[PDB]
RNA sequence: GGAACCGUGAGACAGGUGCUGCAUGGCUGUCGUCAGCUCGUGUUGUGAAAUGUUGGGUUAAGUCCCGCAACGAGCGCAACCCU
């Protein structure tokens, strides 16, 4: 289970750009940054944790959000550990409300790969090839991650409340949970189960990606295993 | 007996560039062949609507990025035909 005492890592964050709504998260501004109190994350991080462990062990999807390119790849390999969804690249209008549409798009681009592969690859013009192409690399942008959807999550888990506002504002309409790891710079009332530490620094965000993941595959159907997101940590 | 065309007598009936295109269809001219014109969804407004195509640098041009409540899509241009 994850370890206490993170004063060398998490902490404080920002200079003067804070919310007064993450006051009682905050120990005191000194000379730069407001410091955000471990005493009061640590109770946190149970709450979370404990809420994790019941969707975790009732086989319940998770959708991690990470658009910054400060846990870009942390959130990724974060999310391939275990069975969960993610968004690295850009978080489009109606994918869950308008499904079916957004989904032949999916299938067009196995139509095309199917095509791009060896069958039919160079029959017609060049200008053609060339305009089956980039509609390919368009859809494999922004169809990475979605690709793998094929019905309809119970909670998302973000990296930050307002580079992600987007995906936070839809998931408390749809009455969804929903998890992150923001600092001052935030609204802490849109996050029910919000987690006070640093949302930037590679290494502040792979520490919780990394144990909340190793949370999910025990007690569910798996062992734990070492975190290799600290290989991307040395971007220091 | 009787079909047909035709002529006379008799009966039932025809026609109109005569008016109105501010009653109209169709066709055509004109700004124009100039050119943009619109849609789906999200957001803003009580609403008619607005945003989306705002801002910074640049380009012949929304030409294209950066930032970015917006993200995408269908006609126009272009291309397809002919000298």
């Amino acid at each position: 289970m994850r370890d206490m005492l993170k004063a060398g890592v998490h902490f404080g964050h920002q200079t003067r750009y804070w919310n007064p709504k993450m006051k009682p998260f905050i120990f005191g501004a000194r000379n730069k940054v407001h410091i955000i109190n471990l005493e009061k994350t640590v109770p946190m991080f149970n709450e979370a944790l404990a809420e994790l462990n019941k969707i975790a062990s009732r086989k319940g999807k998770i959708l991690f959000v990470g658009t910054k390119r400060a846990a870009s790849e942390a959130v990724k390999d974060a999310a391939l550990s275990c069975d969960q969804f993610f968004v690295n690249h850009r978080w489009l209008g109606g994918m869950l409300t308008n499904w079916k549409t957004v989904r032949q798009s999916i299938k067009r681009l196995k139509d095309l790969e199917t095509q791009s592969q060896d069958g039919t690859f160079d029959k017609l013009t060049k200008k053609e090839a060339l305009m089956r192409t980039r509609e390919l690399e368009k859809l494999e942008n922004s169809l990475g991650g979605i690709k793998d959807m094929g019905g309809l999550p119970d909670a998302l888990f973000v990296i930050d409340a307002d580079h992600e506002h987007i995906a936070i504002k839809e998931a408390n309409n749809l009455g969804i949970p929903v998890f992150a790891i923001v600092d001052t710079n935030s609204d802490p009332d849109g996050v029910d189960f919000v987690i006070p530490g640093n949302d930037d620094a590679i290494r502040a965000v792979t520490l919780y990606l990394g144990a909340v993941a190793a949370t999910v595959r025990e007690g569910r159907s798996q062992d734990l295993a070492s975190q290799a997101e600290e290989s991307f940590v040395e971007a220091e």
